[PDB]
């Protein structure tokens, strides 16, 4: 018998896509010669398996490129020699993904799996299609879009501490619609913590910080007054800081305007996007406890807002009840859990 070469690609293809090696086999024979060149003449890395049956490409291939394959086979019975150039995809605009929480962090029981991209998602199937996610122990969850930048991946209930999270998102080579192509693949590995749930009583007025089940912390608070409320719900723990100017245009609102500020502040923790934080107010220490005079932040004393920044950690929770406020938005930023989950099942890919 003459060898057979059969290739991953066909001579004279187009759209070509680059989210897969480039490969070449022979049968009835072996590979005697394997060699890939873009369009300028520059070799393209590969490797041919040891018992010479199979090559491969090992590095990235180029979006807008001409490849040209030259492959020869050789077998008792004879040689086999082909030559196929084909064209890689040619998009018209690139994303590029941007993942939270960050790689090999540690983070609370109500973290989602966050994926960004830079610019619109035409095909928000496309894009979870490309998403892996790994958990252990294993757990169902599912996809639900932000806005069209944004998706998030959570379970039906807060994580299981000792939890792994992998996310892989190969959007490389990826065609996520009207021509956007993926800018490159993102890879992210974090681990749920302990379970950390905060509850702020309006009925009280007291944020109680629990600690797998535990109470460990009951702070006086000063939410959201009459004009200007605190929502209740579910609220996601984000960024921290030591100290913090807080703007309200920020946030949507003129500084100069009737419920504007611009204040600076000591020990601020963000939870909710719309501008909630958790932070020292000392000109409030009279109120707290007793009533509700802020913008809608949780207002504490100097030292409970310092003991909230060191022992309440991303992904931690946020629960507020019984204010006069509505509830958070669930595509707030940090809102995600206030969303049913039949909801957050079923999607919203369109």
């Amino acid at each position: 018998l003459v060898p057979k070469l059969t290739a991953s690609v066909t001579d004279g293809a187009v759209g070509v896509t680059v989210d897969a090696p480039v490969s070449v086999t022979a049968a009835d024979g072996v590979l005697a010669a394997v060699t890939m060149v873009n369009d300028n003449g520059r070799p393209v890395a590969g490797r041919l398996s040891p018992d010479g049956l199979r090559w491969s490409t090992t590095e990235q291939l180029g979006y807008n490129r001409r490849y040209t394959l030259n492959a020869t086979a050789l077998g008792l019975g004879g040689a086999a020699t082909r030559q196929l150039t084909f064209q890689t995809s040619s998009p018209a605009h690139l994303t590029m993904p941007y993942v939270m929480p960050g790689d090999g962090e540690v983070v609370g029981v109500g973290e989602p799996v966050a994926i960004r991209f830079d610019e619109n998602i035409a095909d928000r199937g496309a894009a979870e299609k490309a998403i892996k996610i790994t958990t252990n122990p294993p757990v169902e969850g599912a996809f639900y879009w932000l806005n069209n930048r944004e998706v998030r991946w959570r379970p039906e209930h807060f994580w299981k501490p000792g939890t792994a999270v992998d996310v892989a998102v190969n959007t490389y080579g990826v065609d996520l619609g009207e021509g956007m192509f993926g800018e490159d693949n993102v890879q992210t590995h974090f681990t749920i913590g302990d379970e950390v749930i905060a509850t702020a009583d309006d009925n009280t007025k007291i944020l109680t910080v629990r600690v797998n089940g535990e109470v460990v912390k009951s702070m006086p608070t000063s939410m959201g007054k009459d004009s200007t409320p605190t929502a209740n719900g579910i609220y996601i723990v984000g960024s921290r800081y030591k100290h913090i100017i807080m703007d309200s245009s920020t946030y949507g609102v003129p500084v100069n305007s009737p419920n504007g500020y611009r204040t600076d502040v000591d020990w601020a923790t963000q939870i909710s996007y719309s501008g909630v934080f958790v932070h020292s107010a000392p000109w409030s220490v009279g109120a707290q406890g007793h009533t509700n005079t802020s913008h809608g932040c949780l207002n504490v004393s100097p030292s409970n807002a310092q003991w909230f920044y060191d022992h309440v950690k991303r992904g931690d929770i946020v629960e507020v009840v019984n204010t006069v406020g509505g509830t958070l938005p669930g595509i707030d930023g940090l809102g995600d859990w206030n969303i049913p989950w039949d909801q957050w099942r079923a999607g919203n890919a369109k």
